[PDB]
């Protein structure tokens, strides 16, 4: 069911990476003993222009860490609570077959460090999230990420692949409302989020922070939505996905516009840059993306078809 | 079509199951004509400690009774409403090819027993629900279920199958308000459900309630979404699906951790339990899941495996 | 590699035939890859939302949905976005069908009394919505500003006997469900998700009564359904219906035998069941109080002969004492 057999090699420490960048392939024909460290920090960051909010995060970051093992391996997880929280933490895998997903193991006061195993069992995209009371406010707050356990035989190799997590967020003060925004409990609860972003900031992956790829490359996109309460209609403005792993699982369909990400699911899409310029990942449940912050941007460098696309070609009079 | 032709033997009695319980597969090389007997009962039942709310149901349960037919079956309909029901009501079943799926057909006063007849064309997991002006309402107060249509061969056996139905609920009177609440139809309207739930209360699958299952054993669950507006973010704290049905269809997608089921659709997922303890369904909408109510208990019970799931090894001091 | 390049486009040119909703263009039944011009004139003009209700509706085509466009994988395709001088807005097309920027928004802006030219190769079959994405691109999808495209494999999609075009829609009016008169957009209504309508083609009852969509007993039915949102999910069901096979999510591959299929907003499926039985079938979002309380329903007729060892009828009313 997942049993490739015992751990065997060196004890591997877990490379993490800051979204929206990913481990590399694990590139391993073996089980392994995966040693995981993830530091649980609450931290004011920018959430919009002149706009701060207090996350708490699984590295430093929303999404946390990317976490990348493969089937079969035996995860010895260790989450550090850094004494400067306020609250105590734990973390729920999507990855994990157990009690909570590891929450019941998991439980970490601040200046504490919780360590519990488990055996990855099923490849596949999965969130993790905190699962302390109040559940919804330590999600709410950014307190998720995403956990690829690849195949055996590993993921088809691309040029890039990308981290990207959707959120909804919910402020006492209305979209773009200047000053250190409070979380808005009543908001949450009615599923009416103030804003709704791609990795925890509006423009977070705008300008100098845009994903980048050149003509020609594959591109693989981990899409991961943390909600706590929303559905994402994910699109890239000008890419249609050749392959999704609908609802993230291991079947592909194949030439999608728009796929539903579940609140606490995931998806893979993947398809190839063909033509320069700026590409926009929206929930194309739109006014999300053109009112509330729900939009990223692939920027593709290189040499313009105009076989493929041609730019406009004409402006003329139309008299009707 | 589903075409296996005229109904022979007997005629079958169907036996349905209360949720959270489902009837045992037909076992069964040949098409059958199968009497299905259904009751619709008007009753005050708890929502949530110390809140009353009057459910309409079909058999006395939310969700209404399991149906377990063949594809190719002709199925003899019997919907009965009890004399003490204020309304009328009927029968839209999504596994019946025709006009209101039997809404039509079944218009059933209170006092009275409407019959129709349908052949069950396709194989697949099938809402049923009132469709009663205003059908919202109706859906909202309980008004639906599951009838399973299994395939010519039957499904692959399991060791335990289960009945799940997620709803949501618009009382007049917050979360937790005490009392009886009637149904509150601008809140349905607006989408703004006070409760959302599994089985038609908080607690219904929770404690001695609890779904059951022992470590090694395979695990389905017969997932439906009665709506009457959410789609449900469907996931199990703890548990992996191997296999999902999604949107109730043949064909599955393997290793999936949150399905969405659409309103008024339904999903099969499937699991071996590995490791004891308490496991949660949800909405992964997760503030329906810790706010509103929708949390049903799985306990699975039998030996620890620690190369598995170790349970906390180690607390330390870090700086 | 990459498959739905076929080379240039050979022999003369196309001049597309796009049709009004809920009708289709014909299958494309062509071997080759083709320059088919496409010309698509955007009009502003208050149409019947409801019963003695008003509203601004922004169209390609003068219809909500837009014009339905057709052509074949590798074919390619050189836009003609027209802009009546009527319009008060300039206006543009992002076609979901399209690999480029903006799918093609950034190459159709496109003021009143302007006609703009942009070419593409279709290099992926499927049905895509296309939208106006002209800022504030909420409110012109809000404004009936969608359609759909489908781009045909090469060898095109197997025969049924009725192909239709059905869109879901959510609007935003300044006063509530069915108040009369015409009825500004609200922008705040929209960015809560809180409309005052759901609709399948731009209009309550625009596919009722003289407009149901029909069919006959043992007839073959494909329905490209869109969902131009802005912001809603369908809960995508047919009373009466099941869907032998769902293209979920617009995609190559099909789930079998599903009661009700999520489409996204800025998303299409396809359905495909065979009538078996007469009467009145209807497509709804089964967020079920949309339906009924805000006008998402569409009507199939299917006309032909009773099949009553498949469906009976009402057979017996008897008396019942519990
Ligand atoms: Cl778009
Ligand atoms: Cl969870
Ligand atoms: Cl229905
Ligand atoms: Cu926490
Ligand atoms: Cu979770
Ligand atoms: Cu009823
Ligand atoms: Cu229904
Ligand atoms: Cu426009
Ligand atoms: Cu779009």
């Amino acid at each position: 069911p997942g049993d490739f057999g015992p751990p065997r090699g060196e004890p591997i420490h877990a490379v993490l990476t800051s979204p929206p960048l990913v481990p590399p392939p694990v590139n391993r024909t073996y089980p392994a003993k995966v040693i995981v460290e993830l530091e649980v920090v609450e931290k004011e960051m920018q959430i919009s222009e002149g706009v701060s909010y207090t996350f708490w995060t699984f590295g430093g970051t929303v999404p946390g860490s990317f976490i990348r093992v493969r089937q079969g391996d035996t995860v010895e997880f260790h989450l550090k609570n850094h004494p400067s929280s306020k609250m105590p933490h734990n973390i729920d895998l999507h990855g994990v077959t157990g009690p909570g997903g590891g929450a019941a193991s998991s439980f970490t006061a601040p200046g504490h460090e919780s360590q519990f195993t488990f055996k990855a069992l099923n490849e596949g995209i999965y969130v993790y999230h905190c699962a302390t009371a109040p559940v919804g406010m330590h999600i709410a707050n950014g307190m998720y990420g995403l956990i690829l356990v690849e195949p055996p035989e590993g993921l088809p190799k691309v040029d890039h692949e990308y981290y990207v997590m959707q959120g909804d967020f919910y402020t006492a003060g209305k979209y773009r409302e200047k000053g250190l925004q409070p979380f808005d409990m009543e908001k949450a609860i009615d599923e009416r989020p103030s804003y709704v972003l791609f990795n925890g900031a509006e423009g977070a992956l705008t300008g100098d922070k845009a994903l980048h790829a050149k003509v020609g490359e594959t591109v693989r996109i981990f899409v991961g939505n943390g909600g706590p309460n929303l559905v994402s209609s994910f699109h890239v403005i000008g890419a249609i996905f050749d392959q999704v792993r609908y609802e993230g699982g291991t079947n592909v369909q194949k030439n999608v516009q728009t796929t539903l990400i579940p609140a606490g699911g995931a998806a893979v899409v993947k398809f190839t840059a063909r033509v320069p310029g700026s590409y926009v990942l929206v929930d194309h449940s739109i006014f999300r993306a053109f009112n509330k912050g729900a939009m990223a941007i692939l920027k593709i460098d290189g040499a313009e078809n105009k076989l493929v696309y041609s730019g406009k070609e004409l402006d003329s009079v139309y008299l009707g």
